[PDB]
């Protein structure tokens, strides 16, 4: 059931105003927080996303993720933020230079290479450089804003990188 | 795991031209068919959706789905379409008259009321006469392509109907 989330480890986020409660709960594991999350059990708002404390094992209800306004997140090693995919925009927009889905397939069939991963290939496309870009798991980014859209590398030794078939918002 | 995609019962997609074939398997269940479009198994394609033929007991997995271009649907009690919500939209343009995603809470948090449905409301929002607006399950809906958005009829007898909170693509 964690699975319909995208993790996001020792993140939190932080917002700005006052008129902001968060709905929290001494919960015994994440997936406690997630199973109540997707179901939207006693909540006055709509559930996009929680925050879990590992150090306290205390859930936070957000009606936002971290893709809203004036929405910042923190960092902390006992945090781990979770957001339902259902509120992470799947269509691209332009080039698709700011996409932050968790498609990690090439046009092709051909399942992705973690960023984090100098296997097949080798690359300079680190996490540590394009910060901000998401290059996370083996997800489909686009770090330089080039045209072809989102891409990755590829698994297949064969092949170096390829571009993703990630539907426009304004399609086809 | 046929939850993490979106079922429309007895129908099949159906397209135009000659250059495209269709992967398919005698396959043993609708389960399998799904198990196997998630984790791409061994396609030179990105599944999008699946049509099991209930009769045959076979797959037919696509690289698009109902909302392509060129992509028609056809019937068929003994078909089942079933579409990756990876490749739904799930964000809104505009009014949203053209939402087709599964989210199904109100703003505030109340699930809602299947539109086949006449409790705790009754009304004329059947899917009889909104055709193609897509009146399933309780899933949020702009038959009217009203000003507020996706809206849907709440399960709470206090009320009627209101609006859902689902996200601009072009956001704020």
């Amino acid at each position: 059931t964690l699975h319909e989330f995208k993790k996001s480890a020792k993140t939190t986020l932080t917002k700005e105003d006052p008129l902001l409660k968060i709905k929290t709960k001494k919960v015994n594991s994440a997936d406690e927080c997630a199973n109540r999350c997707i179901r939207n059990r006693g909540f006055t708002f709509t559930c996009k996303a929680f925050v879990f404390d590992k150090s306290r094992k205390r859930c936070y209800w957000y009606p936002f993720n971290s893709m809203s306004s004036g929405v910042k997140k923190g960092f902390g090693h006992e945090f781990d933020l979770y957001e339902n995919k259902d509120y992470i925009r799947n269509c691209i927009i332009g080039k698709g230079g700011s996409y932050k889905g968790t498609v990690s397939i090439t046009k092709s069939g051909i399942k992705c290479q973690p960023w984090n991963s100098m296997i097949p290939h080798e690359h300079s496309f680190l996490p540590s450089s394009y910060r901000g870009k998401d290059l996370q798991e083996n997800y489909c980014r686009n770090p330089r804003g080039e045209e072809g859209g989102p891409w990755c590398f590829t698994s297949n030794p064969e092949v170096r990188y390829e571009v993703c078939d990630i539907p426009q918002c304004s399609e086809v």
